[PDB]
């Protein structure tokens, strides 16, 4: 046992294609109402992680890296595309004109074991129980900082699990270098993110989990989440309840800092049941988010790309679901072929229903404005079963995505949607051990 023993060396072989064609409502489109191209790209990724045992018992270290490399992208692709690079290295240099290839070191951390105790160091991700999160594309973000946390299992009477995290600087993994956090304003500074969480497990199905954060001088954030089993009908019904919250520290409404006016949140209420070969999802979220943003957000800086946070329910059907006031509800099922034969293979499909959407609370915007959007999706997954490649996810995701509105994209007071779309994701991820 140690650092050289209980080493590992792993690696990644991803791949993209992706066709994402949005219906242009634009005024002075030429091609009003058309389909046309948002995204358009066929991009790989590849990974190498190193992860020592631990010296002493005590001491290891880990250190990532990754490539993007670019097969194909149309000239009218958006960008950043989030498989490739973006073409700006940094958050805030962010401008939206290109993508390309490229490498980040991504994981570059100390670790340290001490009892119960643990903590990481450097270029990591999150992995405790804090509200902290990367984004996560193929590879995570990368956070500059260090989490501590500790477990204390009480056997029969439960396991209490939890750490604290600090950080002050983060990249996406469509960045190459980290970038400082900011504000709205994308100028005034904000020195550092941190959070703590606690999670509470008491061996009987219920689990209990808490974690409060905060960007510093701007922003306080909270999560909370209750979850149980138990049989329906001989059938496990998992279900949670969920709760997110956000409130910023710049009360005046019109000042161009202030994100959120009081307390904004996003709530889930999520059942997922399996019956034999079919697993079905019926869960439902509820926004509020008065304020100049006009939607929900789980991390804690406003800006695209500038950090991320802890958000459990994802749907993968395109819309965030997330603006002021809205409530949505979503239906889904999965059927593995085992029972055909076809053990490893799954199909389903998925639907979501949102209304009562409202904008931005600035009263530049139409307050009397409700929206209504709508998506349904489809999908094909194999996970091989065998041989040298066990494990690699082949995956085949379709959406239709109707914005029930003429509203052009992230207009008219709706600043975190878009117009109608269809969406196609095909991906390989192929993990491989070299020793
Ligand atoms: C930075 C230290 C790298 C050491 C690599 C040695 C790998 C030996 O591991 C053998 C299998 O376990
Ligand atoms: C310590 C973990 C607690 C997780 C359970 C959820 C409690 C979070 O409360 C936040 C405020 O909720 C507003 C009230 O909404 C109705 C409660 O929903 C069901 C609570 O289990
Ligand atoms: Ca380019
Ligand atoms: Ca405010
Ligand atoms: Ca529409």
């Amino acid at each position: 046992a140690g650092f050289i023993d209980d080493s590992t060396l792993t690696g990644g072989i991803y791949y993209w294609q992706r066709e994402r064609d949005r219906k242009d409502l634009n005024p002075d489109s030429k091609d009003y109402n058309q389909y046309t191209t948002n995204l358009s790209h066929s991009t790989a990724n590849l990974s190498l992680d190193f992860a020592s045992g631990y010296a002493w018992d005590m001491f290891g270290l880990d250190v990532g890296a990754f490539t993007a490399i670019e097969l194909a992208e149309s000239s009218a692709s958006g960008h950043p595309n989030e498989i490739a690079f973006s073409s700006k290295n940094r958050t805030y240099d962010e401008d939206y004109s290109g993508d390309k290839g490229g490498v980040s070191l991504y994981k570059a951390a100390a670790k340290f074991k001490y009892g119960p105790v643990w903590a990481r160091a450097g270029y990591i991700q999150p992995s405790g129980q804090t509200l902290l999160a990367p984004h996560w594309s193929f590879m995570p973000g990368t956070y500059q900082g260090a989490e501590a946390g500790a477990k204390f299992d009480y056997g029969d009477a439960g396991a209490l699990s939890f750490s604290y995290m600090w950080a002050d600087k983060y990249k996406a993994p469509w960045h190459i270098e980290v970038d400082d956090f900011r504000q709205n304003d994308k100028k005034t500074r904000v020195s550092y993110l941190h959070s703590l969480g606690a999670k509470y497990d008491f061996k009987n199905d219920l689990v209990l989990e808490a974690a409060f954060g905060q960007a510093q001088g701007y922003v306080n954030q909270y999560f909370t989440k209750a979850s149980y089993k138990f049989d329906v009908l001989g059938n496990p019904l998992t279900t949670s309840y969920q709760f997110y919250g956000a409130e910023d520290r710049i009360s005046d409404k019109n000042d161009p800092n202030s994100i959120y006016d009081g307390l904004a949140w996003l709530q889930a209420l999520t059942f997922g049941y399996t019956t034999g070969q079919f697993n079905w999802r019926l869960e439902g979220t509820m926004v509020k988010a008065e304020g100049n943003q006009g939607f929900f957000l789980q991390r804690m800086t406003p800006t695209y790309a500038s950090s991320n946070g802890r958000l459990d329910v994802w749907w993968d059907n395109r819309s965030d679901f997330n603006a002021n006031g809205e409530k949505a509800v979503y239906a889904g099922v999965m059927y593995d072929l085992s029972n055909w034969n076809l053990p490893g293979m799954a199909v389903g499909g998925s639907y979501v229903y949102a209304w009562d959407a409202k904008p931005s609370t600035n009263p530049i915007y139409d307050q009397s404005q409700r929206l209504k959007e709508s998506a349904w999706s489809l999908d094909a997954m194999y996970t091989i079963q065998e041989g040298r490649a066990k494990g690699t996810l082949i995956k085949l995701h379709y959406t239709q995505y109707d914005n029930h509105t003429n509203i052009p994209s992230w207009g008219g007071g709706y600043g975190n949607i878009f117009q109608d779309e269809k969406d196609v994701k095909f991906m390989v991820i192929a993990p491989f051990t070299i020793f």
